[PDB]
């Protein structure tokens, strides 16, 4: 981290002082009228924002000289509010055929507290640069866990594929999570990593680069607007999601729990790795960024949970997963597996009950 | 006026058709596709589901329904003040030079729109000159305050001539007052109309002009020094638009999210409490009267230290020194 001390912001003297230290510290080569003025702006910014009684911290991080519109168009541009208005459904929207329904739906026994960090079922905190590639990010931190789950190997997988094959999205101008795991299903895998390395600008689709690749059964959304059915869901394996990643408190996000103001327009997928609940009683979301281990909590946020239906920055809106089908599902115990229960609990698709009668009367 | 609709057209493909070829016929929308038709469908659900919550306000079904929120905020609310506020000039939170810091006998609502000193809703287009119309809002403000005559002022002459402010693609309105002060006064609109892209600084439709003694900032990040400022006259600042529920705003006190990055320009007009014990600020927008209330939103007043959308960020005024104080 940068420190710094109050009185250097009182002068000019000081704080062009400061402004050449965090430049020296960071190897930032600019060192511009313009750029001190932006560095003065966002500094007195956090300053101001620490001396409040908020839940989350802010650093002067590398962004420092950087205006949030520069920052958000070059960190955060992967449009998926606007791209999920193209070419998807509202938030909360249900299924086409009702039953497949989602996976997690009727799930009874779940931790408090789940951090897959812990359960190694998480990667290394990866950067993506200038490039709106944040929906093979998050696609991705989704697909590293539940491979690390199904097969106890943890394994990083390629943004980079997803980025220059992925032709249902719009490589670095943005897409959607969902068809990024359609794609892995119907192209018959994404490959490692190291195989399919990560470049920061879409290239051509090289097939000979694809090997060693994760095969995947499908994928589904989280019910939207529910962020308990998304508790349900992160319970049992990393989320895929977007949020609005914009404004100077996300900018400079660096310990806590952000429970600051954003809008519900997300612009940047990002994966849910955990949720808990801190000593001041906070409920979180451990989120999983693509910004380096440079910001936030070594590379994570902390955000709020449970604080609007539609989530604090739309987390809560547009979330999906790759499924790999469970090999031994469990296992509660109660009540009996009802003969008499409907495979379609509307009966429209079908009539049939999940058992048939032992007892039986001549009519 | 208003588009109504019907719960059960949601229900279908058929129906939702129905209601987007009505709603073309209806706002004069001469492109029928699949892709806006799911732009449609994307809003409307979300201003139906809106509108099914207990809220302080609704949202409507206006012009901007085929249009995502990326590329409404793009073409109507892109005067990145936030931007030019970091490039050159000071951080929110810049109380003794301030002319209203000492008033102590201030009304508890105020609506300059009945105390004939606000013109009507106007529209800027694509074009990013919401700082020339909140600059303008608070133009228009103080010399009908001061000459008791209303008249309209130009946004244009702001556009085309004030070369500290970037045009089209943004500025402060600090700068804007400056540039009044500097450049011998604003014209009034019919003598340098709008047009809504910039063009060339013709010094022969400056004519009329409204010149001013000084401006001011109000302090940042204080609603009250706002409230103080707003008594007084209407106050040009910068405010976060962006989102669905702003995008579609109808009626009410917007208590809805919002960042805090107020990169569109707006004129705060006055202020007052809902019979529901709201605190709001009136403001006026320039997106034509077909948006909010009659071009209007009352957004909410006292729930931030920025202000809600960061409304008390970057807050001024044009000084027309009082002649009886």
């Amino acid at each position: 981290m940068f420190h710094y001390h109050e009185r250097e912001l009182e002068s000019e003297e000081g704080f062009m002082g400061m402004y050449d230290r965090w430049r020296e510290q960071h190897n930032i080569e600019m060192r511009s009228p313009e750029r001190f003025n932006v560095f003065k702006y966002n500094v007195r910014r956090i300053h101001e924002s620490n001396k409040m009684d908020k839940p989350y911290k802010l650093k002067v991080n590398e962004f420092a000289d950087m205006t949030n519109l520069e920052f958000v168009n070059t960190y955060a541009n992967s449009k998926i509010s606007h791209f999920q208005a193209l070419r998807g459904s509202a938030p909360g929207s249900i299924d086409t055929d009702p039953n497949k329904d989602f996976i997690y739906a009727n799930v009874t026994k779940i931790p408090d507290k789940v951090d897959w960090r812990e359960k190694n079922a998480v990667t290394d905190v990866k950067g993506q640069g200038g490039c709106g590639s944040c929906w093979a990010f998050a696609a991705v931190v989704a697909l590293e866990g539940i491979n690390a789950i199904r097969t106890g190997k943890l394994v990083k997988f390629s943004e980079q594929q997803l980025v220059d094959c992925d032709m249902t999205n719009a490589g670095c101008d943005g897409g959607l999570m969902e068809p990024a795991f359609t794609y892995v299903i119907k192209h018959g895998g994404i490959a490692p990593e190291a195989s399919y390395p990560y470049v920061g600008k879409r290239e051509t689709c090289d097939k000979a680069k694809i090997k060693d690749v994760l095969k995947i059964d499908g994928r589904q959304n989280v019910p939207g607007l529910d962020e308990e059915a998304l508790r349900k869901a992160v319970a049992h394996q990393p989320v895929a999601t977007g949020i609005q990643l914009s404004g100077h408190g996300l900018q400079f996000y660096s310990e806590g729990v952000y429970t600051g103001d954003c809008g519900t327009e997300p612009n940047h997928g990002v994966g849910i790795v955990g949720y808990g609940e801190n000593e001041k009683g906070i409920k979180f979301w451990t989120v999983k960024n693509s910004w380096g281990p440079t910001w936030g909590e070594k590379g994570y946020i902390h955000l709020q949970r449970g604080a609007r239906k539609e989530g604090l920055c739309g987390v809560a809106m547009h979330s999906s997963f790759p499924i790999m089908n469970d090999p031994n599902p469990p296992k509660p115990n109660g009540p009996k597996d009802d003969p008499d229960a409907p495979k379609d609990p509307k009966f429209k698709t079908t009539q049939r009950l999940q058992g048939i009668r032992t007892k039986l009367l001549e009519l």
